[PDB]
């Protein structure tokens, strides 16, 4: 699913995502845009043999299984598919415990190289929120 910036705004919203762990929505919005363009399919292979999937781009090294990741340690306990899944519940699941992580968003090198410190309201301007 391609969503729109408001629609994915409203389902970020729906699912906690909203100033959790203090991060605003214009926050996760903004890292969707730049890690996967709001496509939920998308994915996207890593110099290293892992592979990030979905929204969020989230990793098969660390968070997801995909079977083919030596030292996989499938830490949200889910398989990769599960994150390309049109009902974005699974990769907010995921992306909760990633942000936990210590490093905050700093986990998703994209938000920090082009969201972190940007006008992220922008991304939720005008949505029926
Ligand atoms: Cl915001
Ligand atoms: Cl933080
Ligand atoms: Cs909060
Ligand atoms: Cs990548
Ligand atoms: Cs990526
Ligand atoms: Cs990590
Ligand atoms: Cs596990
Ligand atoms: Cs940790
Ligand atoms: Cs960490």
């Amino acid at each position: 699913k391609v969503f729109g910036r408001c629609e994915l705004a409203a389902a970020m919203k729906r699912h906690g995502l909203d100033n959790y762990r203090g991060y605003s929505l214009g926050n996760w919005v903004c890292a969707a845009k730049f890690e996967s363009n709001f496509n939920t399919q998308a994915t996207n292979r890593n110099t290293d043999g892992s592979t990030d999937y979905g929204i969020l781009q989230i990793n098969s090294r660390w968070w997801c299984n995909d079977g083919r990741t030596p030292g996989s340690r499938n830490l949200c306990n889910i398989p990769c598919s599960a994150l390309l899944s049109s009902d974005i519940t699974a990769s907010v699941n995921c992306a909760k415990k990633i942000v936990s992580d210590g490093n905050g968003m700093n986990a998703w090198v994209a938000w920090r190289n082009r969201c972190k410190g940007t006008d992220v309201q922008a991304w939720i301007r005008g949505c029926r929120l």
